[PDB]
């Protein structure tokens, strides 16, 4: 029946894209998806070239104001360090938040450096340099990353800070979490930042990581849920997850957002679009899941279409949903 098109974050592509494929063998419905990163997402979605923006850094209220736009979290999921070490399986190594920092600093420049040693007791770690490669597009698993750094890092909080780009220290430019990830899976010791399911889809080792309450944690859809424990989103969508304190609490952790306008001049297409989204809060859990991505709490969930009844409408100020 409809025929739409949406464009940002590959954060959640494929998810996305799962539940694209699913939904157009139930309903018949097409939702094309274009994983450009979320800066490039927002860029179209204002320029009204596509149905829906994704990105995975909100956007202030003020410019939703501005711009007439209405954003809404979709999934939960978290950013790991995929390496390319001689030995390293995944799991076997663990990273704590300062170091990790220090190694995009481009301070910490070797596999067994004493503060890598001192993380890693009993693990072979070989003398070869780091080859750290990062996001070269407006990325929103960058906003995430690097706002997490500025947490765990005064000396990258004062240098560097955090943002969907910032001026990094050091490292490789790939494109797109699937840049990243192909970087790694090519270049011997190596580091990249990506969304779990880039680490798992590409059999890529990823490392452990130092949760807030200063344990270590692996990346699970239970790791990643956890960080939402007990999180408020009645006042504001745009929460941080970023190292929650907490049991079992995967410190790089986010949710990811869907961008429409508040005023749909195609009415149909936007209706469609919120349809497609709800299928995905109703039905999608499982497909979400197994692709490791946690879920909004059903209470959220509601919240979220109280506001598309509320603040979606169509040219002539009728409600689209």
């Amino acid at each position: 029946e409809a025929s739409l098109t949406g464009a940002g974050a590959t954060f959640p592509a494929p998810v996305y894209a799962k539940w694209a494929d699913s939904y157009q063998k139930e309903t018949g419905n097409k939702i094309n998806y274009q994983g450009i990163g979320s800066s490039g997402g927002v860029k179209q979605i204002i320029a009204n070239t596509v149905d829906f923006g994704a990105s995975d850094a909100p956007l202030t209220d003020e410019k939703l104001a501005t711009e007439g736009l209405f954003q809404f979290p979709t999934v939960i999921g978290g950013v790991v360090l995929a390496v390319n070490i001689p030995g390293i399986k995944s799991g076997e190594l663990t990273l704590d938040g300062k170091t990790l920092g220090d190694i995009y600093l481009g301070t910490v420049k070797k596999w067994n450096d004493p503060a890598i040693v001192k993380l890693n007791p009993g693990v072979k770690l070989p003398d070869q340099n780091i080859a750290v490669v990062r996001r070269a597009d407006g990325s929103g698993t960058s906003f995430v990353f690097t706002s997490y750094l500025a947490k765990v890092n005064a000396e990258w909080k004062e240098k560097v800070g955090a943002g969907s780009t910032v001026n990094w220290p050091t490292g490789l430019g790939g494109k797109g979490n699937d840049g990243i990830a192909a970087f790694v899976q090519r270049l011997p010791g190596s580091i990249g930042y990506v969304e779990y399911a880039y680490a798992k889809q590409n059999n890529l080792a990823y490392t452990k990581l130092i949760s807030a309450d200063g344990k270590p944690v692996s990346p699970t859809e239970h790791s990643f849920s956890s960080a939402a424990k007990g999180v408020d989103w009645s006042k504001s969508f745009a929460q941080d997850l970023t190292n929650q304190k907490g049991d079992d609490v995967w410190p790089i952790t986010s949710t990811t957002f869907i961008l429409v306008h508040k005023e749909q001049k195609n009415a149909a297409n936007g209706t469609e679009v919120l349809k497609f989204f709800d299928w995905g809060y109703t039905h999608g859990a499982k497909q979400a899941n197994e692709l490791d991505y946690a879920t909004l709490p059903a209470e959220v969930v509601e919240q979220v279409r109280a506001a598309w009844k509320t603040q979606i409408k169509d040219s002539s100020g009728k409600p689209i949903f």
